[PDB]
């Protein structure tokens, strides 16, 4: 059958993989409790449906001489049951079931690539393990998948059938990357984003168990859109005012769009870098301005992947610091039974990622701070969190109020 070319991404972590073979971190690890009654031979048909409809389960990565590539094929699986009800400690017990499957490593030849499971914790508590390589998934396709089972096990529970995916093929993203390898526009993207990263030496970082932190609060004073824009400003400029170098650069993951009306479970988002510069007496509007006019400014080359454009410079990093701006992802119902989402592991951290999660008509956020233990300490980071977020309040009550003018905290 016909076989396709891996990502750059795809293909820096085969190589680290095969560099570290005993790290854990290339796995994404989540479950999900339930508080109802699961019965798993239904669940078992579910996992069995959405991994067809999911193909990005089923790709294998086979290594030729003639380049490292990736096919549809039909990969062997299992779901285990473990019955942990008449133990003393059944949470403990699962969560040390699963700690120890996404702490050992993952082959990619030949080897398991995900791993479904259900656990008895309490008699009407079932908890469903879901483990994934990052060379085929990222936490937005794991939590559509999850939403897929769930929509589909509720459907066959209730014997009705259910209605068709919602999801495109990965091999519809295989060859729109293939066509984009050999294009005019890829080339202009390179041209471009070359050119744009001109006169650029490394970048602003507060670098001194991912180390995660979060904090609520809540702002008083529109859209999503307006809202990452404010962050991203207010990041930067916390940046500038902290270590003191003007040219500051974020990394801003944007969903690329090539004509698919379908999301593919699997497709990963591109981080973009963001370039902004802090002239003196600027304010928080002319920073959200010169960060829209970045954006749309790059937003026409956005296809370019961040990791062709870092090692065609010279491989250590874009960006220190990347802004992800989301509402949080709807609770999910199996069968009629409400079910709460919890993360297991995530692995590959940019050395700092502040995460934002807002939700429909609230004022309440919530700020989180994924950063690498190797560069931050736990009261660095828990220093910097504060110190960023009363910043970042004072910035919200007086977006004319000059960013030099505006005092820091301990």
């Amino acid at each position: 059958s016909t076989t396709y070319a891996l990502s750059a991404a795809q293909t820096e972590i085969w190589l680290a993989q095969q560099l570290y073979p005993d790290s854990p971190v290339y796995n994404i690890a989540q479950y999900t409790v339930i508080e109802g009654v699961i019965e798993p031979a239904v669940f078992e048909a579910a996992l069995r449906q959405v991994i067809d409809e999911a193909d990005t389960l089923r790709l294998q990565f086979i290594d030729s001489d003639d380049g490292l590539r990736q096919r549809i094929g039909t990969p062997a699986w299992s779901m285990p049951v473990l019955d942990l009800t008449a133990q003393a400690d059944p949470q403990a017990a699962a969560q040390a079931w699963m700690r120890a499957d996404y702490q050992q490593p993952v082959n990619l030849t030949q080897g398991p690539l995900f791993c479904y499971a259900l656990l008895k914790v309490a008699p009407a508590q079932w908890m469903w393990y879901q483990r994934y390589h990052v060379i085929m998934m990222d936490g937005y396709g794991a939590y559509l998948i999850a939403q897929r089972v769930a929509y589909v096990y509720s459907a066959l529970c209730e014997g009705t059938t259910p209605a068709e995916c919602d999801f495109g093929s990965i091999l519809q993203l295989l060859e729109s990357d293939a066509q984009y390898q050999i294009s005019a526009q890829r080339a202009q993207d390179e041209a471009y984003w070359l050119k744009h990263c001109a006169n650029w030496s490394e970048p602003a970082t507060l670098a001194s168990q991912r180390l995660r932190q979060t904090t609520y609060l809540a702002i008083q004073a529109p859209d999503a859109r307006r809202l990452a824009q404010f962050m991203t400003a207010a990041m930067a400029a916390y940046l500038y005012r902290f270590t003191g170098e003007q040219d500051v650069v974020l990394g801003l993951p944007v969903k690329v769009r090539f004509g698919a009306d379908r999301h593919i479970p699997g497709m990963k988002s591109n981080t973009l870098p963001l370039r902004l510069t802090m002239r003196p007496g600027m304010n928080l509007s002319s920073l959200m301005q010169q960060a829209a006019q970045e954006m749309q400014s790059g937003l026409r080359h956005q296809r370019y992947p961040s990791e062709a454009l870092r090692r065609q410079l010279g491989m250590q990093r874009l960006f220190g610091t990347t802004v992800n701006v989301m509402p949080f992802d709807l609770d999910l119902s199996f069968g009629g039974y409400s079910a709460t989402n919890h993360n297991l592991l995530n692995g590959p951290a940019e050395d700092l990622m502040l995460g934002v999660y807002w939700t429909p008509g609230s004022h309440q956020l919530r700020i989180d701070f994924d950063a690498n233990p190797a560069c931050y300490t736990p009261e660095g980071l828990g220093a910097h969190q504060r110190r960023f977020i009363r910043f970042m309040q004072v910035l919200a009550a007086d977006a004319t109020q000059p960013i030099d003018s505006i005092d820091l905290l301990d």
